[PDB]
């Protein structure tokens, strides 16, 4: 998985391991390795929801297949859960694009995934 | 609607309430209420167009349906204006990618939408 | 195309003239004139690959057409070579997410591109 969260919660108050933390959940959800994993974590943003600056936060998670979407549902209350609990936002000025990709559509290596 | 502006403009030549804008014409342009628009705006990013550094922007707009047909360019040229006249940006400087979302992939609050 | 790198190398690693170099490397790989390229490069995120903090690059190449299985796999060597040799980033280390945009799903100068 590709994990991008977007947010005007500002660097401080982003703890130190959310990375780790995010990574080993998404291992956890996937039941993937770890070392495929990535993540970025965009604070400091100028962000609105609602047309309030409240904490908010617009996520992608990006995994490669075609079968992929059945999960949607189980990630939305994890990671809502985790930007909740780590950085304060309400799950409600959350979202998250789940994005299935084709592995031909997908570089790594000098390559693709096909 | 999720709209995202990523522009070398930098953040004093965003106007004070920009986001506010920004969410009040999607309302309009939508007819439905500000409550669910998320906007972003990035500026001082490090980008060129056209192999130029002139003022410019790419950007994303994201909508579970209300878009498509002849909805793309009526946006095009919603958010051109709003850019060239706010932002100073060129019309023929901007990019605006538009994805039409599934429901069943976009999470809010704890869920999927579908 | 539009090219968007997103690493956590620092700014100060981004030799001048890089995006001058992005914009002539993707005319000549995709075939499109250097005057419709967009690139965008954010340095300094806060990201892991792996979870590691090691450099590393989230990125994504959109475009109207150009995009297919042997296509992509010659733009991931390419993108990856400039990653290494510029910024120091490995290949293995490096998701870059390629979309085919439909010319109507594209904004431009008031419009679209169909
Ligand atoms: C998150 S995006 N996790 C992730 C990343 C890469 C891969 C993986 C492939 C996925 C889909 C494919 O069709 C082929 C894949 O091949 C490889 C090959 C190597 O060497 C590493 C990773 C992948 C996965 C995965 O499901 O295997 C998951
Ligand atoms: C921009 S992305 N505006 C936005 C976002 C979500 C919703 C909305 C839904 C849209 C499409 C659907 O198929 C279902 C939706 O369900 C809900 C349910 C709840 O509780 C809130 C919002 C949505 C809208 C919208 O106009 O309804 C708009
Ligand atoms: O001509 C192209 O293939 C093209 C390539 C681009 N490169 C990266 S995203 C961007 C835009 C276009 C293009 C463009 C692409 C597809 C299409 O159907 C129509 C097009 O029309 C154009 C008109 C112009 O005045 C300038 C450019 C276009």
């Amino acid at each position: 998985p590709m994990f991008i969260v977007n947010t005007n919660v500002p660097r401080a108050s982003v703890p130190d391991g959310f990375l780790s933390e995010l990574t080993q959940q998404l291992a956890q959800a996937t039941g993937k390795p770890p070392q495929y994993i990535a993540v970025h974590v965009v604070p400091d943003q100028l962000m609105a929801f609602g047309g309030s600056s409240e904490p908010c936060a617009l996520c992608s998670l990006h995994s490669i297949g075609k079968i992929g979407g059945a999960q949607n549902r189980s990630y939305s209350k994890l990671l809502c859960g985790l930007l909740a609990e780590r950085l304060r936002i309400s799950p409600d000025r959350v979202y998250i694009n789940y994005y299935d990709m084709n592995a031909a559509n997908v570089g790594w290596n000098n390559s693709t995934f096909a």
